[PDB]
């Protein structure tokens, strides 16, 4: 089974960069739809399945990986973000981000740069490439989940559906890019990091 | 080469079903940015053609098609939308809808469903299927146009980007769908549906 | 589990329009590579479902739509095929043939037109809109399932991967559409058409 | 405007590995369609962009796409080749190929694992990275080129459409990737890969 997760801070930890609004309705509202769908999915799914339904199994793709991927997203980003982040990584990830972007601005302006070219919904990510050992910055539709539709580790995702920024930022994507960088954990993100030079 | 069309009423005219705060977004600032990147890639498509440079032609298509299609979509839908609309049809068009959906209503029901189950950013379509002398509904992820990619003649179109309805219906997209059935155009789709049938 | 069906002919009881090479390699090499993967993902499934792992559900999706899809198109098209078939159907398919295509030649014209135009690997299909009640033409890339991916009910399947004719009619994939007309197998179609008005 | 260009050695000269035959429909058949398509459809994009008419400019597309594409991956395709090839690499193209792949085997290994796994019609891709500064494998469905999809450099590739080693190899994709490492005109992948570094 799956559960929301708790947000580790409350809807106005955020503020002034990602109103409160956005972090109830995106949480509470969002994210807990995908759960519910996740569940039902996974079950219909254990059935078409076990009767080697094939035609069912394909029916019900699109619905696990939209709902699963909305689940897996959002919560890493929830740990992605916090109020006493921002700044700059330390240690090796950012010895990575001066090895793989050049240093910090530059992988700062091609995540952006990503996460602001999604046409309709996505996230941008930066990733960790096992296979070459280096970061990597991808860009998803809609739900899908980075791991699993590229093998990429996710280790920050910013979340560019309009309803990540609409009632705030409004059609004004490139704004709510430039506040996110304020609130982002890179002491979670290194984390994220760390375990994948494991 | 590509103008903003002008609203054939105020922004405030659909209220309360859409408020003109939305209004005013949509047809200023979204539909806009369109047909200004659709002026711009034409330009460098016709550059890429002239040197029958593939990789550029190829490249840009992404681009052509989203604001293309974001420019043709979005003025169907200000026509398809009227301050003294609602209520159903009458003469042909609801023969018809009457043939191929049974009644208005189971009409009005699956084109619904098409629209609330879009996954993402897309549209919900009310076509004519011409070589079948049919009407037919259909989907359209992001901005990708009916007839262009379906080959379907577009008669109502409902956009289901969370930017036309996230200010006021926030995520019960299902409200938006039950509410802007009261602004829908009839006298427009009934243009659209006669000109077909010619 | 699955298995490879048998043929309910023999690798020539389709020659002269079907050569024999091509449809035991088709049928013992294809089919059966399909099968063999269909199992060994389906069981990997399980798996990665009860550990709740999206990113691994979401990982052998296309391996579990493509040998699907592979297993369930080809066992489709082997039922398609007679050597006493070609014709013409008769009875109500070929009024509903008449009704939805305006006569069985359009009919013929058009599933060749959509077979000879899939762009890469894929199938050209006449399928049941059980929704709408009566016959609709689909075309699917590589082994896409046609209900699963639409819908619709499979009726006649026309295989148009080359390795469905490359080693007898090369290149001209319009000659090896001439020719299986010879070997339809329209009391399977009209069978298939049957339980679908059931 | 696009012309199919003349291969550099003779339809026999990469026996035992490519026969003749395979050879002779690749390039005057299969290429050849490519090209002429391409012509035809630049042809009919110049009109419809004249009008923008963005309802044809997308319409128009895949034609585009799959037969611009068809020519420029085949016309690099034929350059990749030689009957005075098969080897090793030296100087820098080695040089990087272990930097990125550790070695030529693993390199070799990839590549293979690469276009075995294509689902259906595609390619497989030894790319450059220019913003990177990397080799890159890259996969491609249908006809879809390299660099104006992906943005990487086109280095060497290998066609794994059925039509590029069925008359020989058959189903076994596996023989075909294994012959034709004998064939390559590391003369040519080393004159690509001396561009980009420029
Ligand atoms: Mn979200
Ligand atoms: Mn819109
Ligand atoms: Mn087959
Ligand atoms: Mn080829």
């Amino acid at each position: 089974k799956h559960s929301l997760p708790d947000l580790p801070y409350d809807y106005g930890a955020l503020e002034p960069h990602i109103n409160a609004q956005i972090m109830q309705l995106h949480h509470s509202k969002h994210h807990a739809a995908y759960v519910n769908n996740l569940n039902v999915t996974e079950e219909k799914y254990q059935e078409a399945l076990a009767k080697g339904d094939v035609t069912a199994q394909t029916a019900l793709q699109p619905a696990l990986k939209f709902n699963g991927g909305g689940h897996i997203n959002h919560s890493i980003f929830w740990t992605n973000l916090s109020p006493n982040g921002g700044g700059e990584p330390k240690g090796e990830l950012l010895e990575a981000i001066k090895r793989d972007f050049g240093s910090f601005d530059k992988f700062k302006e091609k995540l952006t740069a990503a996460s602001v070219g999604v046409q309709g919904s996505g996230w941008g990510w930066l990733g960790f490439n096992k296979e070459r050992g280096h970061l990597q910055i991808a860009a998803c539709p809609n739900q899908d989940p980075l791991q699993g539709t590229t093998g990429l580790i996710p280790l920050l995702g910013i979340d560019v559906w309009e309803h990540a920024y609409y009632l705030q930022y409004k059609n004004v994507r490139p704004d709510y890019l430039k506040a996110i960088w304020n609130v982002i954990n890179w002491e979670n993100v290194t984390e994220r990091y760390m375990a994948c030079k494991k």
